[PDB]
DNA sequence: GTGTAATTTAATTTC
DNA sequence: CGGAAATTAAATTACA
């Protein structure tokens, strides 16, 4: 049960609001940049888009 | 779609017998369980996926 | 008590 | 076409 940071959260949000689907070579980039694992990022995307399904 | 327990149990039996499904088996399974052969095909796919993951 | 990460299961796109 | 590998959506389960 991981908890994400603030600096990391703003980045995932920006990357989302630009494109809701992240590119594999972009997602590795983000993943090694923010220090997280590429899996966390994906699951975060899924849980994000959940909010999209709320409208 | 949500599968029943009965359906999961049938799918489970048919898989544990032979891991790869034949056309007459997906027609039969589709016709008894009420599903589409595609639903079933997908089910075998996801099953073998689970076995190779563990 | 809400909010969200992580887990299943059914369905998809691509090689 | 059917199958394998990688993602996605939908619904639920546990930590937060």
């Amino acid at each position: 049960r991981t908890a994400f940071s603030e600096e990391q959260k703003k980045a995932l949000d920006l990357a989302f609001y630009f494109d809701r689907y992240l590119t594999p070579e972009w997602r590795r980039y983000l993943s090694q940049r923010l220090g997280l694992n590429e899996a966390q990022i994906k699951i975060w995307f899924q849980n994000k888009r959940a909010k999209i399904k709320k409208s």
